[PDB]
């Protein structure tokens, strides 16, 4: 716990436009045991809807000019984090606070974004067993006060089987599929894409890196899995990494598929989780 | 200095906009693009684009489900990029592959964000001279097909130098010229204690903070290294136009209000709008 957060008496959540004087926290939040969050505010919205109709409107508890959304949905909380390792960092940082004062213990924190596949078909659930950087390190990296440091990622390994294990008791219109996953601090060249406004390598170079990559266990691609799964952990929680796939980067960079058909794909790994909240407590 | 696989497709999505290169004439609709404002936020950058269409004599071009907005104010682009570097060089990338597809050359961008500030006033106007990271270096750092990859910073000095005299002439608050650096996180990296996690003293924090100050930083943000070196090497040029809306030297938290946080993160709009104005902007 850190020391710092006595002296105030009041703390402002800047990016979910609210106080902790706003409402009693523990009264507010202290039930939760799940926190559900993916890069859009629409999309997180739409999951949580679906979980209150099968609990039994959901109305957004962060400020209007706030960056951030937040709901709640029995023991469920629901929020928006941007796309990248530092939008992540700032909803885990005010997330993580919210807790503490909630009086939180152990909570699951779940991440149901959007990835590139790495040698699985499109619309692929992927649960990750693993978060590494571009170097396939299991570390977050960050710069503090000047100076390097690094944090290692922790998968809840057995909460990725509880879910695997339920996908196969479920008849999902598509695969769900346990591999490493990585994380990248940009959308283009870090991911080895071809089709950014600048590139530096060459297409050999370029299936080098993901096919190897592919070989090492890593079946998909995204910006934010390694900032959770080390983070959580350190603060006395628990992360996982459920992210469907929106395209197979070992045949393309593109996405091509529909905006319809991205939606659809989008919505699949709440599919998945959706029905692993029922059945774990997560709604009544 | 272009990327010539894009060639090599005969369409060219771009996924967080929401359309491709089929959606519109480029060169016809985009080519007269000489300015494009963006910030962390699609209402304030929507509301900066409303301030210039009623100033100049608005409707978002990007998809319904996409992940940024994009305006379009007769010369002057208008898009938000989301909080961080991944979420800026999101925008940076289709951004300037649209200018590219446009036949646009020596496109000015213009960030109008909000920051920590350093030994100034809340509601600070500061004009970055040069980008830095939490180390103070002049660069942006990237791990390209897992190597190690440096690309320096390099502000519009010109045009930083102009927005400064054009302040004079107009401006209730300071208009600082000072360095600004960007964070990869807003709280333990932007040295603030009241972050869910913190392995450092207050001695160490203001030992931090007040050498980053000596050495001419006056705010502190999280797309600045990414903006101002992406975009020189693209061809285009680059400035930071930030409210500061603490002192980061006396707390961490944001105590002011929201209104007052809107009407301060409005005044680089003001700034900039005048600029625009009297440079052919509209
Ligand atoms: C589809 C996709 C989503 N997010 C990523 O980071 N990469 C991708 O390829
Ligand atoms: C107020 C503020 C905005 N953005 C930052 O990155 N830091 C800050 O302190």
């Amino acid at each position: 716990v850190n020391s710092h957060l006595s002296e105030l008496d009041e703390d402002v959540f800047h990016h979910f436009g609210f106080t902790t004087k706003s409402f009693d926290f523990k009264e507010k939040f202290g039930d939760v045991k799940f926190v559900c969050v993916c890069g859009s505010s629409g999309r997180i919205h739409n999951f949580a809807i679906s979980m209150a109709k099968l609990a039994g409107p959901v109305e957004n508890i962060a400020g209007s000019h706030a960056r951030f959304v937040l709901y709640k949905v029995d023991h469920i909380l629901f929020a928006d984090h941007g796309m990248g390792i530092p939008s992540a960092l700032i909803m885990l940082h005010e997330v993580t606070k919210l807790l503490h004062y909630a009086g939180c213990k152990d909570v699951l924190f779940i991440r149901l974004g959007t990835s590139g596949g790495l040698g699985v078909k499109p619309g692929t659930i992927v649960l990750s067993d693993r978060c590494v950087n571009t170097k396939l390190e299991p570390y977050n990296e960050l710069c503090i006060l000047g100076k390097p440091v690094r944090r290692q990622t922790i998968v809840d390994l057995n909460t990725v089987n509880e879910l695997k294990k339920l996908s196969e008791n479920l008849s999902l219109e598509c695969s769900v599929v346990v591999g490493g996953t990585i994380a990248a601090n940009d959308f283009y060249e870090e991911q080895g894409r071809l089709d950014g406004s600048i590139c530096t390598f060459s297409k050999e170079e370029k299936l080098a890196f993901l096919q190897s990559a592919y070989e090492h266990g890593i079946r998909n691609m995204e910006m934010e899995g390694t900032a959770i799964t080390s983070h959580c952990y350190l603060t006395g929680h628990r992360a996982i990494l459920v992210c469907v796939t929106a395209v197979n980067r070992l045949e393309g960079d593109q996405i091509t598929i529909s905006t319809d058909e991205f939606t659809l794909f989008a919505q699949r790994p709440g599919q998945l989780v959706g029905e692993y909240l029922k059945r774990n407590n997560g709604i009544i």
